[PDB]
């Protein structure tokens, strides 16, 4: 390929492996992703893409709360997609690794970019399907959170979900004991999970059975509020979960700072 130079990589595992890039067009920072044909379990179509392709089409509009696909690629034995790479940045994952659990003002502005960036996805008819903290880029001059690896995702619809590829220890109990969940509720599930590791610097179960007795223990000092909206996210029953909605009107989540200020506040 001449459009783009090729950097470090940046990472590989089963999102298949990534490299930082820069466009040569106008050296915009990219991030190109190789994914193999034999490892896509799952083809959509818009002439036969991964799934993920045509979820990122789906939501690679405008709003900046996800990664955008700027273009794709087909070889002879993968898919090679463009994304959008902010620069400087740090996964949730490796920044939660350093810093340990975050202070609750810093965790409510994260967690309500994920919220609003999981919004975008179902009002664009797409389940994410692993969210987790390896998934979500902060743009370290900005504080914007972005979300990545769409490749476990589907279409959202309304009946029952009976697949699943995500991370099991964010997977509700739901799909534990019966193989079963719908989109939303399974979502908000994960989304209890990945609030509890940015509270307590840990996710909180690492065993089906402590999945499934959903019994959450605080390890480090959180508010009552916060501990309130982790344990509505992680209800056992899919229907006693918070709404988006529902999440957001939360206590807990009230006076969230813009991104912006709590990339001076928190990252410099
Ligand atoms: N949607 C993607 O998997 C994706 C998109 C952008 C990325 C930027 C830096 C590091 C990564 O692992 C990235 N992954």
């Amino acid at each position: 390929e001449s459009q783009y130079q090729v950097g470090p990589l940046l990472g590989s595992g089963g999102f298949g492996s990534v490299y930082s890039g820069i466009r040569v067009s106008d050296n915009l920072p990219v991030a190109i992703k190789h994914v193999e044909k034999d490892r896509i379990s799952d083809w959509g179509e818009l002439t036969r893409v991964p799934m993920e392709v045509v979820l990122l089409k789906k939501v690679s509009s405008g709003f900046s709360g996800v990664i955008r696909l700027l273009d794709w690629f087909e070889r002879p034995d993968s898919f090679v997609l463009i994304l959008e790479r902010p620069e400087p940045v740090q996964d949730l994952f490796d920044f939660i690794t350093e810093r340990g659990a975050l202070q609750e003002e810093l965790a409510r502005s994260f967690f309500w970019q994920v919220l609003e960036a999981v919004r975008h996805c179902h009002n664009c008819g797409v389940l994410h399907r692993d969210i987790k903290d390896e998934n979500i880029l902060i743009d370290l001059n900005r504080g914007e959170l972005k979300l990545i690896d769409f490749g476990s995702g589907a279409l959202l619809k309304d009946t029952v979900y009976t697949d699943f590829d995500g991370t099991r220890v964010y997977s509700p109990p739901e799909w534990i004991r019966y193989h079963r969940y719908h989109g939303r509720s399974a979502a908000v599930w994960s989304l209890g999970i990945l609030l509890y590791d940015m509270v307590c610097g840990d996710i909180p179960f690492e065993h089906d059975e402590e999945i499934i007795r959903g019994q959450v223990f605080f390890r480090q000092r959180v508010s009552s509020e916060c501990q309130h909206l982790i344990r509505w996210c992680l209800a056992l029953r899919p229907s006693d979960r918070p709404t988006f909605e529902e999440i957001q009107n939360h206590p807990w989540m009230q006076d969230v700072l813009l991104p912006q200020e709590t990339a001076e506040i928190h990252l410099h």
